[PDB]
């Protein structure tokens, strides 16, 4: 749709190669132009090969060219390296154009990443991680690290806690079948070792195992090492009020047995600290009461109700039974 440029701005870059991209603009601030010239434009500019993107509207009086430039490589460096020695792996990324001349690639980077993944691999580490990061730099520049675990894990560091307001750091790390010097798998990126998943549920049984009955684990970090030996771990926890058990009362659909069901709030030590271990104990045999009875898929759910200010909690075992069976000879 033809009109006047009277500027002509050109958006992507900085110096160094804005000028350059203006120098051959074949069109002059001030004509008027068409969708052609301007096609023009943008075809010139992809030609090139520095783009990875080229595209050109009117902004009201100005054609603007915006742009986004394949960066160029400043430094290359590796870490956590450890037995394809650097030297040939710097080979690698010279013969495959990430020299610190080029123009780097980005897909080429994950294509060159693959492979050096695949060479640990003759060499029998199969569980081997190389992810290369790229941080750009103004001047249309980047830098290049390659991170690379070649087992996953190692060692485990130190635990440290935080929260941590009653308990003490000694007594959580008991609650842990993970103890320093043990190994710490870590699959990769961003989950966990699996069996560390499990340790949070016995420091979260404690506390609930123990009155605090809001505790959430809130955060955890892992600190890895440049060297991708050892790992520092730091778990958040807010404990919160340390509360007791007044009531204890039940409700839903019982299947009659309301009966049989209400002696066994029993064993409970109502006027004492809180305690999951024992919540769940009625809701197994309030299970198996049901189940005598055919209601072998009964479910129990302990809502609670609170006196943050008073320091007590009142259950509510919601309960229902999965229909009543009744097999016939």
């Amino acid at each position: 749709a033809p009109f006047v440029a009277k500027d002509i701005r050109v958006d992507g870059v900085q110096g160094d190669l804005e000028q350059q991209i203006r120098a051959s603009l074949p069109v002059r601030a001030g004509q008027r132009v068409t969708d052609n010239d301007v096609a023009n434009i943008v075809r010139s500019l992809f030609v090139s090969g520095r783009f990875d993107d080229v595209k050109a509207h009117q902004e009201g009086d100005v054609l603007v060219v915006s742009v986004v430039a394949k960066s160029i490589i400043s430094d290359v460096k590796i870490k956590g390296n450890s037995i394809i020695p650097t030297e040939a792996l710097k080979q690698n990324l010279d013969a495959n154009g990430f020299k610190v001349g080029d123009v780097l690639i980005r897909e080429k980077l994950n294509e060159f990443a693959k492979s050096v993944k695949e060479h640990y691999a003759s060499v029998g580490r199969y569980n081997a991680t190389v992810e290369p990061i790229v941080n750009t730099l103004p001047n249309n520049r980047a830098e290049i690290l390659i991170q690379i675990n070649e087992d996953d894990k190692a060692k485990l560091a130190s635990l440290t806690f935080k929260g941590n307001e009653s308990v003490s750091s000694s007594t959580l790390q008991e609650q842990m079948e993970l103890q320093p010097d043990s190994w710490w798998k870590l699959w990769g990126n961003k989950f966990e070792g699996a069996q560390f998943e499990k340790d949070l549920q016995s420091i979260r049984d404690y506390y609930l195992n123990n009155g605090y009955a809001k505790a959430q684990i809130t955060k955890t970090d892992v600190q890895l090492n440049d060297e991708k030996t050892k790992v520092n771990v730091t778990i958040d926890v807010n404990e919160g009020l340390q509360y007791d058990l007044r009531s204890a009362r039940i409700i839903g659909n019982l299947g009659g047995m309301s009966a049989e069901l209400e002696p066994l709030l029993s064993a409970l030590h109502l006027n004492d600290t809180f305690r999951r271990s024992d919540i769940a104990d009625v809701e197994n045999a309030i299970k198996a009461k049901l189940g005598e009875r055919g209601y072998g898929s009964a479910t129990v759910n302990s809502v609670p109700d609170f006196d943050d200010a008073n320091k007590t909690l009142a259950i509510t075992l919601v309960v229902d039974a999965g229909r009543r069976l009744t097999v016939r000879q």
